[PDB]
């Protein structure tokens, strides 16, 4: 009998090839075994353009519904598309939409395959690198010798000033700021994803230094820790490490991987991600301060374990046993496959089996299938 | 004994840096080297003596010589000035020398095969490249601004947010002038070396990126191309990414706050802390060499060689380059013949290993000198 599922799966569809590979996916690998309960959302450009983006929106709301969604992967519109497919607008991207709607944080972890080597030796159990909002401060451009300041005025008219600098040339200036509201909210994602992955936040910055700002970002998170996190820590042994920069990542090299770890709002992530093998090796999850989830691609590996992630989250909710072991269990056989010799073309050129078939995204699929079987 | 022509700029440090400092001179330089050296004790006592001048006279004997070295020294801090009885809270002498230099320091491993990198294929040192800011927390609603008061009277703002709550605000600066500096000392240094140079990072970075190509095409791309080096500048994706994919060997600029980590994670990557040496140069041209019982004295022993090899080949002093080269590798051989500090002996493998004391370290390095 077919796995039966309670509550809904929000599904988002997206545009072109990934499009295709997402149903791809859906046909060989789940409705054999699960008997799928979504809610439908196209997010395809189409169908964005058609509902003038109004079913993005719903997407997000509707994850807030039920607490998970996956999402296939989405194109940004640029000239072409537009003519290509006749658009209103170009419009910005949905991810960004959904995260803010969600109040969302991100988090991207390499899928671990044996046959392809990390480039850190040890690191054989994913990093997870979290950002509050990934991908976007304001500067001015002084154009000669001038007084830059850093100012504020509060609500009663009172004025405070420091000084930045005291040009005698052209140069730059650059302001960044944080609420207090937005550092609990990135503590809290944080901390929820740790606990939901069972494994240890690390956190860290560069304080000692910066006195106040990386200070306050500091304080919150063991703020949240105590009043929040720390007794759900305990009961399953994990831990959080706050520290400074040069501290975790010396220590975090030397490990054997398998964190949670943030930073403030660049390099470090990037490193992680390179480190591992390809950016397309990864998966992308949005957590909410809330515990909502949403699942997406950052190669068919991406989106199957896109799915699996959700399917697992789905079911840890809803106490459905049976679809958490699913979900392993898929995940397993794909990677086993890879690891049997049986690829796509770009896993072959970064996997170091000794014999390797190299067949096409539907042939893999089916692959993974016939591992899937045997298990 | 290698006569030397101009002098040395040579700053003294503190504690046992100081006498291990003191050391390398006894066992490895001056049974070979006549030592020319201007010396400046940059020991913690008597900065406190001078008041800091001393440290500003080190800094202009090297714009004077053209090359330094110097000793490790302690940063005072509220600790320290009660321990020593200092006078003030001393600034950071590495600090006060760079700006009078108006420096870059690049940062690199020292790289020994018995000691096993964490990252797969770093065959070659990476060289890392880096040329304070004003906060406020915000206590509750209102608006944060860029300011800027032209020395016209005009006045332009940018908001940076409109608070409805506490929060933190920051503000920081770069100047044209300072961008190229940085630009000047990355090109020079890749080229003293025979290395490429690799740059990455709407206003502040295309700033960045337009002063560093424009410096390349007028001052450099000329000299590089007569030795066929690449200036290549990139997005930091693309160039961590590549550069986890190569051997090493080249330079790599970052804006502070970036070159912050990849020394991190480069240094952490070849493996040591101790095994980092750390040379800073000017536009101009001027170096200053520089460390990044059972102690490991290698970074101290590469600062002098670093210094002495630079100091014969502005001096046409070939037999002054060669002891350098000579010693560094002398000092690489003896690690890999398995006599090493106890420090080092949780690094390396290879081996069965005779852990020495410090000194002892000193002296089987020259044994292994004393002997082609």
């Amino acid at each position: 009998s077919k796995i039966k599922m309670k509550v809904p799966l929000v599904e988002m569809d997206g545009d072109e090839m990934t499009r295709i590979i997402w149903r791809l996916i859906k046909e060989n690998l789940l409705e054999p075994y699960i008997e799928l309960n979504t809610e439908y959302y196209d997010l395809g450009l189409e169908n964005r353009d058609k509902t003038e983006d109004q079913v993005t929106i719903d997407a997000a709301r509707a994850i807030q519904k039920y607490g998970v969604g996956v999402k296939c992967a989405t194109i940004t519109p640029n000239a072409q598309r537009v003519e290509e497919y006749n658009l209103k607008k170009m419009w910005k991207s949905p991810n960004g939409t959904i995260r803010a709607i969600l109040d969302g944080t991100v988090f991207r972890a390499p899928i671990v395959v044996n046959s392809i080597k990390p480039f850190v030796k040890g690191w054989k159990k994913p990093i997870s690198i979290a950002r509050h909002a990934y991908g976007d401060n304001v500067e001015y451009y002084v154009p000669s010798a001038g007084k830059a300041e850093l100012v504020f005025t509060s609500e009663n008219g009172e004025v405070s000033r420091q000084t930045i600098h005291e040009f005698d040339g052209p140069g730059v200036i650059m302001g960044m700021h944080n609420t207090d509201k937005s550092i609990r909210s990135f503590a809290r994602a944080c901390f929820n994803y740790a606990l939901d992955m069972n494994q240890d936040l690390w956190f860290s910055t560069k304080d000692t230094i910066s006195k106040t700002y990386d200070h306050r970002f500091k304080d919150i998170f063991q703020e949240i820790y105590e009043n929040e996190y720390k007794e759900k820590f305990e009961a399953k042994n994990l831990q959080y490490f706050y520290t400074l920069i040069d501290d975790a990542v010396a220590r975090i090299i030397r490990s054997e991987g398998g964190m949670v770890w943030a930073c403030k709002n660049d390099v470090m992530s990037d490193m992680v991600a390179s480190a591992f093998g390809s950016l397309a090796m990864m998966t992308s999850v949005l957590v909410s301060p809330d515990g909502k989830y949403e699942f997406e691609a950052a190669n068919s590996m991406a989106t199957i374990f896109a799915w699996t992630g959700a399917l697992k989250k789905r079911g840890e909710l809803d106490g459905i046993k049976e679809l958490v072991d699913f979900a392993t269990k898929l995940e397993q056989a794909s990677v086993q496959t890879i690891e049997n010799g049986v690829m796509t073309k770009d896993l072959a050129s970064l996997s170091e089996v000794p014999e390797k078939k190299i067949v096409n995204t539907e042939d893999f699929l089916k692959e993974i299938r016939k591992t899937f079987e045997g298990m």
